């Protein structure tokens, strides 16, 4: 693959990237404005459809490393976990919302939210995008919801994490979408692979999928269940991982 042929997906993966964060600061309007005028109820229908912008990006966090581990955050980040102040974002503002039931203190929380996804535009404006961490990022992202997401650990109080692997998956295929035809030039075989494993994945989240668009608790999934996703996951991350390899990155 040629240098200059890795151009034009990535500019495309921008434009999509521009897309999600337009969607995300809207979304992130009305959901910190729930929260902040003591709406727990809206806040928490919110919540979920809110971060699913945010979580088809995250193949690219490491570009602004910064601004994901402010809005993305999780508990055991912080060495105080749950009552640590230097936790922030959606999982901080999820605690209070989903587990204890209330919006006191989350006024702050909320405002300082809407600074970083409007940072996070401001960014990614000017940002330029490594094809090899774009693809990178993305591998990773699918062995990480394999290995650690898996878990439930993503949405501990809400366990909205279908939502999040949902967009997780949603926001990697995009990317296998705008390099697919670099790759069935000389991998056409390896190319309807890899669709077909993100089909298999997706049938595979279609069955906890309600008529809304929404999904179940991550409960209600049996440690068999979570492993069985695992293992489809998994492949995905392998294919990625190989899909760079084939592209010369
Ligand atoms: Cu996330």
């Amino acid at each position: 693959v040629a240098p200059l042929d890795l151009v034009q997906p990535i500019s495309d993966y921008k434009i999509y990237v521009s897309e999600n964060l337009q969607t995300l600061v809207r979304d992130t309007r009305e959901f910190t404005n729930a929260v902040k005028a003591g709406d727990v109820a809206k806040a928490k229908k919110l919540f979920a459809s809110t971060r699913m912008s945010y979580e088809r990006i995250e193949p690219i966090a490491e570009l602004f490393s910064d601004l994901d581990a402010s809005i993305d955050s999780r508990a055991d980040d912080h060495e105080k976990a749950e009552k640590d102040p230097a936790f922030f974002g959606f999982h901080r503002i999820e605690y209070g919302l989903f587990a204890q039931n209330s919006a006191k203190g989350l006024a702050p929380v909320a405002d300082k939210l809407m600074a970083d996804v409007l940072e996070l535009q401001k960014r990614i404006r000017g940002l330029t995008f490594p094809p090899e961490k774009v693809v990178g990022g993305a591998a990773v992202l699918m062995e990480e919801v394999a290995a650690t997401k898996i878990s439930g650990e993503e949405d501990r109080y809400s366990h909205t994490d279908l939502w999040d692997f949902q967009a997780n998956f949603e926001g990697a295929k995009k990317i296998v979408d705008l390099f697919r035809p670099l790759v069935v030039k000389d991998n056409r075989a390896f190319a309807d692979k890899v669709d077909a494993n993100f089909d298999t994945v997706f049938k595979t989240l279609a069955k906890y999928r309600t008529a809304d668009g929404g999904f179940e608790l991550y409960g209600k999934l049996s440690e068999r269940d979570r492993k069985v996703l695992a293992g489809r996951v998994n492949t995905l991350a392998e294919d990625l991982s190989k899909m760079r390899g084939l592209l010369g990155l």
